[PDB]
């Protein structure tokens, strides 16, 4: 067994539960993108640990969060590598499910360094089998993973949507603070199904695009983002945060006047996974007892630091690396 | 340890040694090839076990060969998966090397079923570090892997060329029968380095293109294949076999009059890895004491069965599938 084991006495039960995606990133660096029919060699290759779910759990885990990952991987070596990597990043793996019928989810990523361009084929694989019915069957209808002591749920939109919406509803009904990062951007049919579950979303935390698609409010800047915030309170979301890249974020705690905090000024070398860093860091700081604005201010600093280095999860800070006054 | 362990006496020492490549094949099925900058999902995914070295060892292992794979893979789960798969296909893994500094070799393969076009990026990864110096350091200057019992070495051209050439020379100097399948096709500077090593090759087994590049004879058919055989005997190769796809193969055993045997008449579904199947089968049948012609007739039948099914190693025959008199 690679995975963690629960106690009979609930003594390692987490503060934060992440129900979402784990994907291996197969990154081939190419002199050119291949044309139809082409066989070519990479110049280099890098194996990474991705999926927005795992990225968020690892951002929190790296700052010391009592965080557990709930997901589906293979019985393959990739799954075993992911389970150990989560543990080395401070994430509990007791509720990582494994199937012998599917490979671990992965992204096949080609990077042209010269052109900086990317081609990506997502192969969710085992992730496609991470259904509400399997989740229920393995957790006694959510009782094994939604203990009384559970403070936060984080979901994204990189597993089957019904698993995301049913988990958010069940966690909200038990008084868990539910965080939903609607990434990648929901398609029109996904928006129709999300909208009725927004009353169960304690914190909705999209980027500009994702806010635009859910609200119909075109978000390009602060003023429009404040409109999108009001629209999401109307759809029944208690707390709203919208990230704005280098422009930082806007938020509203329980319908109080919006706030803009701008981005940190930093030399951005590689922004990959910055948003996942922001979300996981934000929830970590709220679990330590920070209010939403104090949490998001520090999450903004953590994400700024991540964009100064390559590596997605490898660019997420540990507490010893942070400048004084972040932790 | 997933890998086999050699015994103090060497009671499980192999008849056939394969020194070559192990690549995982990561196959993403797509509705269209990705354009520069595109992120898409696959319609389907398949993980296969490839690399010409491993393909040739597994063709032999599936028929019951006492074969051992010498290669480099990662300490990653993909390396552990390959080592187990080799064992399940009757290949000894005691001299599989593992590096913590590189991933397991792999091919990232995109297949558009509709257009039936491919895009392939080959990531040799750990294979690029499988050097003569590393091999000598790990095997006491080849003593550990070239024991007196050893009858056959098979090499290809899918690992650093100096590793392939030095292994052939050392094996042939010990009275091992050396088999060299110069695939993939040698580049002009690789042809120049190979030619002085041909006197140390017992059996050169190219396809038409490879025979063309090595000899300067334009090989397109039986007649020109026969010319290429003479040119190879002049460069000091003892036994030559040239495979001709659907037109079967030509050979000469040690300067004797060359022989043409045509292709089996079969419904070709997927020819992928047929050549590897032919080469591995051929050497198994010679280890059973068939002469070159008898071994190649049986290999031709094995490769013909393989072209009737998809899946590369999954299409290689077991002994129950072979007509009477082949085994
Ligand atoms: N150039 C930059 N400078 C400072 N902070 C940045 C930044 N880019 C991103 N951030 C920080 O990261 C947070 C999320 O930004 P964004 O949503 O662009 O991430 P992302 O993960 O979508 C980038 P990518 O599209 O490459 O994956 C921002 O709210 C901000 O805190
Ligand atoms: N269409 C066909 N019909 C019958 N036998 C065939 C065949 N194609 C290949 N073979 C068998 O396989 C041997 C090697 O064929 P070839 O060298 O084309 O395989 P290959 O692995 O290079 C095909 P691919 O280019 O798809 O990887 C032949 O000598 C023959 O025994
Ligand atoms: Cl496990
Ligand atoms: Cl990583
Ligand atoms: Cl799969
Ligand atoms: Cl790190
Ligand atoms: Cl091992
Ligand atoms: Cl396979
Ligand atoms: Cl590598
Ligand atoms: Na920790
Ligand atoms: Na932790
Ligand atoms: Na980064
Ligand atoms: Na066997
Ligand atoms: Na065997
Ligand atoms: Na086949």
């Amino acid at each position: 067994r690679a995975r963690n084991v629960r106690s009979h006495t609930g003594e390692y039960a987490p503060d934060i539960l992440v129900v979402g995606s784990c994907f291996l990133d197969y990154v081939g660096y190419v002199d050119h993108m291949p044309q139809v029919g082409e066989t070519m060699h990479s110049v280099s290759f890098h194996k990474g640990f991705g999926g927005k779910g795992a990225n968020q759990a690892v951002a929190a885990g790296r700052l010391g969060a009592k965080v557990a990952m709930v997901s589906m991987v293979g019985t393959d070596g990739d799954g075993s590598d992911y389970i150990k990597e989560l543990e080395r990043n401070g994430v509990d793996t007791a509720y990582m499910f494994r199937t012998g019928k599917s490979s671990t989810g992965l992204a096949m990523i080609l990077v042209d360094t010269k052109s900086s361009n990317n081609e990506i084929v997502i192969c969710p694989n085992a992730t496609n089998h991470f259904t509400p019915e399997l989740l229920r069957a393995q957790t006694n209808n959510y009782e094994r993973i939604l203990h009384t002591g559970l403070k936060y749920l984080i979901c994204q939109n990189e597993i089957p949507l019904p698993t995301t919406l049913d988990t958010i509803k069940e966690a909200h009904s038990r008084g868990v603070y539910t965080v939903f990062n609607s990434a990648p951007a929901p398609k029109p049919a996904e928006v129709e199904q999300i909208k009725p579950f927004l009353p169960y979303v304690s914190l909705f935390c999209p980027n500009e695009v994702e806010a635009t698609l859910i609200t119909g409010v075109k978000v390009t800047d602060t003023e429009s983002a404040f409109s999108a915030i009001k629209a999401l309170q109307q759809l029944g979301v208690r707390d709203v945060v919208i990230t704005l890249g280098a422009a930082g974020f806007v938020l509203s705690e329980n319908g109080a006047e919006p706030v803009h905090v701008t981005g940190k000024h930093v030399k951005a070398v590689d922004t990959t996974g910055a948003g996942d860093c922001f979300v996981g860091s934000m929830v970590y700081f709220m679990s330590r007892g920070r209010n939403l604005l104090e949490a998001c201010k520090r999450a903004n600093e953590c994400a700024a630091i991540s964009v100064t280095r390559k590596g997605t999860q490898l660019s997420y800070p540990h507490p010893s690396e942070l400048p004084a006054g972040v932790m």
